[PDB]
């Protein structure tokens, strides 16, 4: 009972009720259910307080305004609690985790994002396991980062991506070990070091930004790429081949160079599931910068973070390449 | 010696020579090397003939014209040999395999695409293992499909994607079992059935097509998506969340609907590594069709295949959803 954890129920199946025509949201259901589940109220578990969002947020409909609402909620409650669990739908859980990691600078209490495939109230649901363990971990094994908890593993949030969804749900962090394994015996993986706090919590403002995220393929044309870079685009994430290669084709390279010449930030990520971009090539000559081993989620949210501040394109290009929150490995 | 296999050396590290400033292409080197490697000439191995492309093709510079050149080469040599091994750089190997699967209709001899991280001539290279086993498999364990051979596994070509590249190379087929395991003991996985031949080999013509491949993310705007769909775009592949969800946002949906209303084919794939799109939703209402569990490679090359023929947008939308060559699972 000693530790006290804030639970923000933003949306997601985890808190829903079953019906003849699908799982459905029901106000107050999550709290009503938990009151009747004594395992949540054992002496070994922290006290917790639930704030249900109204309306609930469908994670596929999430916008950066919703990222900001969650960051604000953590910030106004920061001193009152020892840690924070955010319940969230699975579809964009990894985007929210990544965004929060950039927004919550100098975070010094644990923030765990989680959810489930099956509502808490069903028999055998992952909802019950995920909430129970996020609460227990936040209180007893705090990791002072934005992390994501799923299938018994605690991932660094800005290293996660959704790995599967059809018939069952699963997350992965392809380029970094988990922070912690939550089986029968909880095991922190201490070779993954958390970002250090250089002062008081600073909560940044993020707004929607016009970013293109596109995939290179054989014969992709200048005209097509030209359209990707039209106003109002401020930045473009390229997903290229292998260690960051693209066609040596003037048509393509001229469009990217003209874009960078007018202030557009162009970031190279790999199409590969894991591994790093390693870039002099013609792409560098065209102003394109390396996204290293970032996930699409981390790159996309990091661009939102940097474009939302008062930074020149050159300042942005430099910071995109620096490890700000543990989201990238640079040699 | 009985079986006879054609080897098309299109490009790739596999046939290169090491130098002080990288691996480099050298005409005739692959043939010269193989002449000196008696394991390739044992009685248990097939005879083989090498056709080195001139110039070699850098796989990151590949275009659909190069897909066509390879398909043509197989077609002119089809009756002369019992099977075909295509040596290829790793960067876009999975695109070529997928494209060839659609182009080579009623294929009734094995076509194996392969390559390596290290040139054949080095000590301990995967180049030597990959060529040796592709030759042996094509002759002794023929699978009459376009397949891709790498890290001791034979994948269905149109189910493959490049899984890693930094520091080492690897391929995966996330939504289907391998066709065959090539360890010490070769094991065909007979629960994966090959497409049947409905007559003589038909080799289709493919030309470059203006296709957008883009990723959905929280708050993505109508203006940005509008630009993705401008002329000359004929088709768009969306990579959406989980089982195929996107923001319920009129701004986004109206742009997609207007595009479909003017003949643009819009295909939904998942951002997830594995699993299937399962779609009535507003995306369906907007004319978007399911790509099921297709890889980006299969969808992109299948669109090239269908756009390159005399088909209406409606005909294309129907065929994109049908399993033509083993590239998708529909329930």
């Amino acid at each position: 009972q000693k530790k006290s954890i804030y639970v923000a129920y933003t949306g997601g199946t985890i808190g829903m009720q079953r019906s003849d025509n699908g799982y459905i949201p029901v106000s107050g259901h999550l709290q009503r259910q938990l009151a009747l589940m004594p395992e949540f109220h054992r002496p070994e578990m922290p006290d917790f307080t639930i704030h249900e969002y109204a309306p609930l947020i469908d994670s596929s409909d999430m916008t950066p305004e919703d990222w900001q609402h969650i960051a604000n909620d953590i910030q106004q409650n920061y001193d009152l609690y020892d840690g924070f669990v955010i319940l969230h739908g699975t579809d964009t859980m990894a985007f929210t985790a990544s965004a929060l990691s950039f927004m919550l600078e100098n975070l010094a209490k644990p923030v765990i994002i989680t959810g489930s495939q099956i509502p808490l109230a069903e028999l055998r649901s992952d909802g019950q396991t995920n909430l129970l363990n996020a609460l227990y971990l936040a209180a007893n094994h705090p990791v002072n980062e934005v992390s994501l908890f799923f299938n018994n593993q605690l991932f660094r949030g800005n290293r996660t991506t959704k790995a599967h969804a059809d018939g069952f749900d699963t997350f992965a962090s392809p380029n970094l070990s988990v922070l912690l394994e939550a089986g029968i015996h909880i095991r922190r993986q201490s070779s993954v070091v958390s970002p250090t706090s250089n002062g008081p919590l600073i909560v940044h403002r993020i707004t929607p930004q016009p970013i293109g995220v596109v995939t290179i393929y054989p014969g992709i044309s200048g005209a097509v790429v030209r359209n990707f870079l039209l106003q109002p685009v401020k930045a473009l994430i390229l997903r290229s081949y292998g260690v960051g290669n693209a066609p040596q084709k003037a048509e393509l390279l001229d469009e990217l160079k003209n874009a960078s010449d007018r202030g557009i930030v162009v970031v190279n990520l790999t199409q590969c599931i894991s591994g790093s971009v390693n870039m002099g090539n013609a792409l560098a000559q065209a102003g394109v910068i390396s996204g290293f081993d970032m996930t699409v989620e981390a790159a996309l949210t990091k661009l939102h973070y940097l474009l939302s501040q008062s930074l020149s394109p050159n300042e942005i290009r430099q910071l995109m390449q620096q490890n700000l929150r543990g989201e990238l490995t640079d040699t």
